[PDB]
């Protein structure tokens, strides 16, 4: 069936791309895998290439519709929690998906597709983290220092590249067991902190 | 001359970057720039990829040479001040040369070599922002609340990513005229931020 070989293919990507990059996985490797043949291949894929976007656009989907549902329902908590959940569901879902997150940056660079996906989720990221920013200083609790939408998009970047730094091994970065931590401490410390 | 000859064609390359990618600059663009023939050229280096190399170490250790005079001479000041001399100079040498930056970042890809210089120095900055930190709390000035190393590490990722998509004009970025103050805040906020 359609979505069937679809899925199958995606999943087979998924699990190659644990091994080795995408330049060295083959087409005929993908279909081999999905149990099709080449030509049933392009059926429902262009390229490889376009395997890798809608794998790395359901990743960002998931992290982003797990926000929306945290947005819906509030932890009962102090603020440093609150914070903390948050930068959690990025934490969980990328690092649930290490593999096409580290093909997915990567494709970055060779894929204006994907930089677009990757650019488009940032910013809605970055503005909603910049909307709870105003709200807590509009209820008293967070001064106002920096621009929260200048704040929230160094925080955003910081996000970005140590997790993928982290989830990576590269050197440097943080130890992924120590990442959320170091993140939550940082974000806490630069939302509610006052100018001396 | 040889060093001469060298000299040109690393500043061709330089004036080149400023309108196109490495990529799309031949080998013939580089020795018709610095006056030399194609074979004259390969004398010098053995590819283009060579002389982006060779142009990024040349920035790298000017910054890091910066770094050192500081660390030297005291400025007389607050501890706001000292991390923002700091960080400046990572704003004023990468921002002076904004298409080797730019060219040196998209290489650490394809490059190992060019990955090993960025890990290098990345791990020097690294050590000494620590260094620095550790300091601050012996005096009694800052908290000890993060890991210093662990600390020091995602502010420093912080840097890489925010600056470079700042000199890139990329969407999102913190405007150039902007991302100095930014930086500033959250390093001090989180260096000298207690735990409530
Ligand atoms: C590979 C992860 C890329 C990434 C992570 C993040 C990130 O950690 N966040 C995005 C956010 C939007 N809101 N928040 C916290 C809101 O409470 C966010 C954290 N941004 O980009
Ligand atoms: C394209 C810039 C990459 C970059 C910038 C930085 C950075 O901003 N710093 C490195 C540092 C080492 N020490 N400091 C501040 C010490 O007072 C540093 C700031 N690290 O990597």
């Amino acid at each position: 069936s359609g979505d069937d070989r679809e899925l199958a293919i995606l999943a087979t990507a998924e699990n190659l791309l644990e091994d080795r990059p995408l330049a060295d996985i083959s087409v005929d490797d993908l279909a081999k895998g999905a149990g099709i043949s080449r030509p049933t291949f392009y059926f429902y894929f262009p390229s490889k290439e376009a395997v890798l976007l809608t794998l790395l656009d359901r990743v960002v989907n998931q992290a982003d519709m797990a926000l929306q549902t945290l947005a819906e329902n509030p932890a009962d908590t102090d603020r440093e929690n609150m914070w903390r959940t948050g930068i959690n569901v990025f934490f969980e879902t990328f690092g649930s998906h290490k593999a096409v997150t580290r093909a997915g940056q990567a494709a970055r660079a060779t894929s204006v597709e994907v930089a677009e996906l990757w650019s488009t989720f940032m910013q809605k990221w970055i503005a909603y983290t910049a909307a709870v920013i105003d709200a807590e200083r509009d209820r008293g609790a967070a001064p106002r220092t920096l621009p929260a939408h200048e704040l929230a998009t160094a925080l955003n970047l910081m996000n970005e590249r140590t997790l993928f730094a982290s989830f990576a091994g590269e050197q440097p970065s943080v130890p992924e067991a120590r990442v959320l931590d170091t993140l939550v401490h940082i974000w806490v410390t630069s939302i509610y902190g006052e100018n001396r």
